């Protein structure tokens, strides 16, 4: 179970830091042999990038599931926000890891896959929003601006919260951030 | 001129990366002797933290100047956003450096000063907003939520823009992000 191996790696990385974690620590936490870790993935660096890609992959999967049942532009926008906040609250160590690891992954051998994954993710979101945008349901702005207005507050609060720099529980701001995202981008 | 030395360090860091920059490279770019670099600041690591603190200090100074002449809650909110966007557009290498260096600075010997600076900055912003908040000019939310709604989109777009991941010029989204910040936090 590759998922089991990635969660072991995450636990090691969170406890000891990335650089101080060895492949030995991952086999001992995961119960998989070193041969097995290589068969499923590869060395520590490959496992590190796969952990990254799986984490962003989980957010994209939430969106895919949700776009299918969203009943309105409002729900579609809210989904981008609640999916991120809920995923972070459920996976705080994984969120921390993702927020600190992109540069490292893009620099290495999984850089191409990261680009392709990112492209697929953006494309699905763009397709989900496009009919509503055509219907004039949103205030006029560039697609990149829309993206940052919808998710920027949640990204920013999550970053502060994870670093222990807030006086609020992230889950306690879920409804507010969803509501503000919709109110920020909806037509006047 | 300490400012001159910090700008030299920034140029070195941006060109060669932090780890590959030596104190020798900083003296050669800055025209200051190694004795002088130590007299004004210290070694590469101290210079690195001073560069960080000066960068956040410049944003706080913009706010201080602006709070004095803002004629309304709307202008006060807009100021938090235009100051950040303008500073990033004027100082893209410095912005990149700040966005990637906090962990390193907080971990080291300038950690106490970083905490005290951060505390002073937050306190000034809290004082600037408090009368408007008392007047019911804003939608109800926790202070930390307000902070992330106002600046999160700008932080997020700046991050993407600096990394070459946007199809927009950051300066071309300045008015939109200021307007959205005000619209996002103002009372209904």
């Amino acid at each position: 179970r590759k998922d089991e191996i990635l969660q072991a790696a995450l636990a090691c990385f969170s406890e000891h830091g990335v650089d101080a974690t060895t492949i030995e620590m991952i086999r001992d936490r995961s119960g998989a042999s070193i041969g097995s870790l290589y068969h499923h993935f590869g060395n520590k660096e490959r496992i590190h990038g796969e952990l990254y890609l799986a984490g962003i992959g989980q957010y994209a999967a939430l969106l895919e599931a949700g776009f299918a049942r969203a009943r309105s532009a409002e729900e579609t926008v809210r989904l981008l926000v609640t999916s991120y906040i809920d995923w972070v609250v459920a996976n705080p160590d994984w969120a921390r890891f993702i927020l600190h690891s992109r540069g490292r992954v893009e620099a290495g051998e999984l850089g191409e896959r990261l680009r392709a994954d990112n492209q697929a993710h953006f494309a699905r979101i763009h397709a989900a929003l496009a009919g509503y945008r055509a219907e004039g349901l949103f205030r006029e702005m560039p697609d990149d601006c829309f993206a940052s207005v919808v998710i920027g507050p949640a990204h920013d609060l999550a970053r502060q919260w994870l670093a222990g720099r807030t006086r609020v529980a992230l889950a306690d701001c879920r409804e507010l951030l969803a509501q503000v995202a919709w109110d920020s981008v909806r037509a006047a």
